[PDB]
């Protein structure tokens, strides 16, 4: 029932996050500060899937949300600059990215931000997706709404999410999961954001694969980026296509 809050894990923009450690049982928590979020909370309680950050509860003094606390950092911390990771460790992290993302989307809660400084590792080096703040409904009673709000962070939205009014939501996830792959197999982010006017992003629509980040990849997950990272939202690959893919399913290691 008692908590310390043991130390500050991040920042936020309208709070901190502290780790709370339990004077008896000596479980740790996260808890996610925020001086008035009544959407994250409502949300959060929707959540239960192994690789989706679990919520504990809330109480209201500032608002107190009690988190899973997640010992193994971020996803963003053992990417390798310029370089990115292992090709193993990289697939099975996309892995349980994906199956994170198929639980969402499945209850029909799309993330908006995934990146890699939200993917939180466990004790076992577990992916977790993390913060719902940006969150928001895109099914409900099995009738889908189109988005027409702009949020993410540029380098991992989807172009459509800059060039149309209205879009899917769950094709701009997938987007985001195919920057999120890059980065783990290159150690870079390919792009500013994926604007015409972007020269990186004009390559990559030219296939010029003989650039960086592109040349540091290996041919068959760059194949399988190659049907993530493309520009019509409707003709982008889904996720069930994605778990049918040759290197989402080469054996590694
Ligand atoms: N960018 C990550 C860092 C450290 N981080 C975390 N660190 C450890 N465990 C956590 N569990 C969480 C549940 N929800 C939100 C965040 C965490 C969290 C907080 C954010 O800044």
């Amino acid at each position: 029932e008692d908590w310390d809050l043991v130390q500050t894990l991040g920042e936020g923009a309208y709070g901190e996050v502290q780790l709370a450690v339990n004077r008896v049982t000596e479980e740790a928590v996260a808890v996610k500060i925020v001086d008035m979020i009544k959407k994250e909370i409502c949300i959060n309680k929707m959540l239960n899937h192994e690789n989706v950050v679990k919520f504990y509860g809330h109480r209201r003094e500032i608002q107190y949300l009690f988190l899973e606390y997640c010992s193994g950092g971020e996803l963003f911390d053992r990417i390798e600059p310029d370089i990115g990771m292992p090709e193993p460790d990289a697939q099975r992290f996309f892995h349980q990215l994906m199956a994170g993302v198929v639980y969402l989307h499945g209850i029909g809660i799309t993330h908006r931000d995934i990146k890699p400084e939200n993917l939180l590792l466990d004790e076992r080096d577990n992916l977790k997706i993390s913060d719902f703040g940006l969150a928001t409904v895109f099914r409900y009673n099995n009738r889908e709404r189109l988005l027409n709000k702009m949020c993410g962070t540029l380098p991992y939205v989807a172009p459509e999410l800059l060039k149309r009014r209205e879009f899917h939501a769950e094709p701009v996830d997938v987007w985001s999961c195919g920057i999120v792959l890059t980065a783990m197999l290159a150690g870079e982010l390919p792009w500013d954001q994926p604007s015409d006017s972007c020269q990186e992003y004009s390559d990559w629509k030219e296939k010029k694969t003989y650039l960086n980040p592109w040349k540091k990849i290996d041919s068959a997950p760059l194949a399988l980026l190659h049907k993530i990272l493309v520009e019509n939202p409707s003709a982008r690959i889904t996720i069930p296509d994605i778990k049918k893919d040759r290197w989402y399913n080469k054996p590694l290691k």
